[PDB]
């Protein structure tokens, strides 16, 4: 329905929920879909990888630091999916700055050229590291929301909308545990770990692939959506994995704990809770500038985490593995 | 007149509550110079026809947004203090790439000088808001604090020393609750009241002037200072402002929440209280070296959430001139 | 009338004349009034003040054109009201000096026609005339700036006016409040050079003289009002007389650097093309408007340099806006 | 030996050429080598790769079109490797500026950056193809050869020095064409093919790492090393690419011709005519002095204009190195 | 005819070929036409050699490495002649990164500028020396016609055309040989010959204005128009231009010193890749070149000047002599 | 004598003053000489005038507005030569915002890349068109002359050394009113006239270039130097020139007044006289952060007769 005949871009389209944004799109069949990032080598593959779907497809090679090229690439489009982002806790503790003019500065750039290209709807794409964050990555998402949320409060004229959805661990993404504990059992059998007592909310690519395309179809202006998610065990995880790789002599060395990590992630501050709507399968946290939700702390801490064989099912069904 | 005497300072943000103080306690000390570096010339003129008579003072307009003015401002400066931010909740929430701007880029800017002009040492004034944040503010002190730290381990073949300090409320500074509710029954007989249940760490102006002092005289990089303090109920607050100030058929309108608003505030996160040393009256979290009798810390949060009395706030208010 | 339901913005809006032209005009019911200016403090003060009575509050400096871009989504009319003002400190530093007042209204015209909005008035001062001084050359380069954006607008509709006061009595960091919390305190006075005259003006004349030309520009205009002549000997005396209600120390300061002892309302060359309203001089710009009332003016010199305003006129001006 | 207990820069050191400098530096016991790339998901599996020797290695997120980030790199560095860039044809036509930002501005950012912070040597890393380019590519690199020579001609009192050197394709590098016929077999069966009778210069990746590092602690400024290197029918490696793949998986498979891509160039070229007329000859080597010992001939070399090697040597090659 | 009641630019009017296309643009009766130059004294002397025709003519100060400005130039026009760049060889490579800002990034600036005043059209000003070139001056102009095809191509929904038109040595043009070696032969009497054995493709100032003009009327957006221009030797310019410049002042015994080519110069010069000859269209006096990323085909082959007859000596004289390029 | 073995850039060196400066620097045998403008084909003309003296110059392309180029063009000098301006008075008012980019921005720049490549004097060549200035282009050389001022009030640790210099008219100068009659006359017999009864302080071109490189040599700091200057009548000028250019049925037309025009000019303000020193042809103007002059207004509002005027022109 939605999508048909329009002019979408996606911004941060090589990266993995980048990916999924676009091929589930492509199936309304848009006039076009553009994918925006600064590296090469990944459009190569990109392109080589669509090789026969491509004629509605572009490829811009820009950085989303730049204005005028965020601009260029925001010409005559209906929809901006902003995922872009520097997404590791560590990169963003080592390399503090750099991570505010990708994950802050570039979202102004985003808002900015989307409000000059009159652009339909934006959807940003936080994360649960945005909840009372122990770290700079979570310091510039939770930034960048009030980013977002100011951009729709002070639209005046603009018939632009601004709003965001929120993850956990999408499950197997760029650069998360589970391929490299793949990849370290099969090279190394020997398991890198940081604490087992740790906590995460988790969810699948589609999870978080159709929140952000439900949120674009849906999105009224200025609100969060945060999907309701499971909470797993790092131990649980570490045995799980350890266990499937092997389809078991493998040394869980520990390495304790990289700067700035969170031992439990939040899908919402308690404070967030009292303002904040309850649907189904996912909740809605209006702007702060119909159905009500509990009050309460929505950390992974105080969730039952999913049983080691709910989990290893979990994996094997939407099949992480090489 | 020890440690400053005859060496180079500059304040920046030394027109405001905070800046002032540190200018009037080192200018004691009997340095060479105090440059002052503020964006507004009225302020500028005001602190300077109140220090007319005491010649040692540089007065720097420029904007910590503009590194080619903070570059010159730190010119064969000694030791800098970084005092200017944005440090209203509600303005970072509805301005929040001004916060940006001013609390994040204006740090660099800050950083990138100091490193440039071979500022000996840097001290970052920050707030227990940068401990599990609820509003931009917040987060843009984290992310400041980030950048001190980074600046720390990053320094390579350069002498520069990176450190933070960390407040709570300074009673009755610019902007602040003591001097609005005051001059709200003054005028309106109304107090203008959030939410009474908030709970707040709360500094004298002194306090928090003497700590940002100390850890600029005995830091040698990567550390956050925090004074710990006395706990006050805002519910408390209210109650004495109205008693003390009409010195009472006085109405109390509830505005609410401004937006971000937390309703207790955090000396640090539960992770930094695991390497915390104590003192007697302070607390020294170290970077990722020994001090002057010193346990460590109890492990566990450091949270707003037992309140001072009422007559003890009744106390700290009078005794303080702060009316 | 002519604000009521309009969109209004106040760039320089926290400031002495701004919250005056604020609040002239919000008695018109205007549909919103956009306040614009850096501090947060005087914003959170202004914004307490106007607890009841409709005003975004607008943090943001006319050194950064986005700001100032987005400041003027979808208005009408702008106030351009924020400069560095005093003399002394655009002298000590100039380069910032450059960077509010003409950098920064480049910023206001270049946004103003990408913004299409209707109409702005610059305000300028006596300074600019014949000046001895940083910031009086840097208004010159502002009015400059003003009369060239508004020949060039090509395809625009926007439309660009100057306005040209002199001293606004008891302004912020003026000399009348100077004065008076110099003898509360100190039971001393700075004074620069007591043979000082300048053209001074009300706080509420400089308001009505740039609301009119808002309503009534056609863009290339500047707009002085004609003046009181007041000495600053008077001014000193009488200071010292009123601000007691005995024997207080009269120190000589000197001349602070760049400092003009006198001031003119326009340049002789301006007087040859200018136009009289009775209260009023117009300057057209360079570039044959009609406007009512209006005579040509005559050709010389409008300095403050004889017939100043005598001490008991004075005390009467100081003692009726109270000032004290 | 030369690296020793030297601080150094791999500015691009997460791709393939980058990669390969750093391991063969650290052989050497440097005191500290950094690693400069935009993308941290690189820099993660770099980080994963050096598990256990990684005590001698710093990572760095930055991007070359920042100079201030770039600069912050080169902080009180010996020893300069700019290796980061745009190098494909392809999509340097379509994202020409893009490209003009990473190749020229970037260089530019280097070479300002390392005579701010007094590195020592810089070694920029160029293409054969920026020799009477068809391309935007080629331009970029054409610019920055001579941004290269500009700085050492104009370096002044700097000691900083400034070097060239300029590769032929690098066999299985990032994105190229032998990855990319492996993996079209495995996947769908079809070669890609553009115009068979094109010709290249190949060199591996240890003659191309090892070309950089004896320019790095040889060069006297100003220079341009270029290897004498094998030429390589794509004709020949089409067919060996098949055969090869189709042994080690399961060679009735397509080939599809697909026609040049824009600005694609026939051959390549190590150095233009004048090049040639001015050149300095080793065995294996030439080296090109600045345009601002053993003397080479004249002559076009080309890879049009020197006998290819046979099928069976090109076979040989691919087998002692990449295949997947 | 076409420019009647129209609004131009001409970025870089001061010059040779800019203040050219100006007169002639002015007599087809434009509403303005927009001179856009760095320096004052070049618009000064502009301004007075203009003492009547100037009133629909108007003169702004500014630099094309200035995208602002560059906007305000622009506004409201409908038709762009960017002609502004460092057109030397050795200048360029003594100070390429200058060469990057005005060459490549100002091009930049015109075409953002271009689509978001709406502008009609664009020609940009290449010369022969991007084709396959041995300079840092070629390789920013390769850039430059890349710029523009690539503006083109992804257009989007932008109705701005952009194209390129592209000349070989423009005679008597600002700052070239036959200017120098007249005047080297008046005041030094002797010449600076870097290599006589060179040849160039060269064109008159007519042909150079007309080029232009032309694509600016009939382009449809990212072709490359090329004129067939006759090849000359530089042994036969430096003997014709000894012999005239001395019967004019009345002086030919005169000193020829070979200084050697100049960092990056080329011996020939080309019109086009043997590659662009592929997909190439002629026309009588023209070649048309179509956009590389999306009527009468040409020959293949390599299109030098070293590769085609020259005139003789005698043509160039008479060439030399018709165009009143001495003084 | 005192630029021998020097590393001298002059920011400007291609125009009228620039030049000047150039070869009389150079026969104090400097080290080198940088020459720093816009324009290559101005260079190239400069290239080829110099051409058996061009080991001692040096030619960067590069424009003022542009801080690194600048930086890089001040790596290693002794003394920089600040002459580069927008000068003309209409051009001033009808781009007022590209003057402030090159007079302001542009100065702003130099002083900056003073400090920071540790350049022993800068010289900045200012006008009296900057005293109670009537045009932007006056409005821009009294911000500039400030901008020199505060640059030393405030050096700190610096030994970087900043002052200002004061023309009025360099007579036959690029542009200049001297050039056009000489011109108009020959082709059209027009001469295009202001107001003749304008006023002007006007000087040589030696004059203007020693004023200048004496500033280098003696200069303190935070100082204005300017020149005492005859005042000449724009009648006696226009007369003067139709005679000795017909060397006479040369019409005149009266255009009128271009934008921002002043009738006179004047070496100082009456507040400048009250502390400038006097000397035998030369005043000097200290920061306002030896003989003491006599106070009053410095206006051209005496001129020299028309016999003086013509001998000065004939004597150039
Ligand atoms: N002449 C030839 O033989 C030849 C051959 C092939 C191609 N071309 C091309 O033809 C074009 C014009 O050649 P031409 O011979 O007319 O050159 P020219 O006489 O030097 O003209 C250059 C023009 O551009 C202006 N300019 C230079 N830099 C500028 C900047 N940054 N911003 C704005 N304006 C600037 C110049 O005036 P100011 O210096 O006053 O700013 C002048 O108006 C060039 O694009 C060149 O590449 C020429
Ligand atoms: N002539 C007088 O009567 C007089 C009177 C008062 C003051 N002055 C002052 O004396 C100085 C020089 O005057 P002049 O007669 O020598 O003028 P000029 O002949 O026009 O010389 C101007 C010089 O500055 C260069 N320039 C202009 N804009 C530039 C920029 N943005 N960046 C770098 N270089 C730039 C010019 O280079 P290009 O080759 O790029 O154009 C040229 O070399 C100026 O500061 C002027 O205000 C002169």
């Amino acid at each position: 329905m939605f999508f048909k005949d329009k002019n979408v871009l996606i911004i941060g389209g090589t990266g993995t929920i980048g990916k999924s944004i676009l091929s589930n799109v492509l199936q309304e069949k848009p006039k076009v879909v553009r994918v925006f990032s600064r590296s090469e080598y990944n459009q190569f593959l990109l392109q080589e990888e669509f090789r026969d779907k491509n004629r509605n497809i572009r490829y811009l090679i820009g950085d989303i630091r730049n204005y005028d090229r965020v601009f260029s690439a925001m010409e005559n489009i209906d929809y901006v999916f902003h995922v872009a982002a520097m997404k590791h806790v560590s990169f963003c503790e080592y390399n503090p700055f750099e991570a505010v003019l990708t994950n802050i500065f570039g979202t102004q750039n985003v808002i900015k050229a989307a409000i000059a290209q009159k652009v339909k709807k934006v959807v940003f794409t936080s994360s649960n590291a945005a909840i009372s964050p122990t770290n700079n990555y979570g310091a510039t998402k939770l930034t960048a929301e009030r980013l977002i949320t100011s951009a729709e409060y002070s639209k005046g004229s603009s018939e632009t909308t601004f709003t965001s959805v929120r993850f956990g661990n999408v499950m197997g993404s760029r650069g998360s545990v589970i391929p490299l504990f793949e990849n370290q059992i099969k090279e190394n059998q020997k398991i890198t770990v940081t604490d087992l007592s740790m906590s995460r909310f988790m969810m699948t690519l589609n999870q978080a692939t159709m929140l952000t395309i439900e949120a674009m179809k849906i999105a009224k202006g200025g609100e969060t959506f945060i999907l309701k998610m499971p909470v797993i065990s790092l131990n649980d995880l570490s045995e799980v994995m350890i266990e499937e790789v092997t389809k078991e002599n493998i040394k869980i060395e520990e390495i304790g704990l990289k700067p700035g990590e969170k031992m439990y992630e939040e899908l919402m501050t308690h404070d967030e809770s009292l303002q904040a709507f309850e649907l189904p399968d996912m909740f809605i946290i209006p702007s702060p500038l119909a159905k009500r939700a509990k009050a309460g702390f929505y950390r992974s801490d105080n969730q039952n985490a999913i049983s080691k064989e709910e989990l290893r099912n979990l994996i094997l069904n939407q099949q992480l593995l090489t």
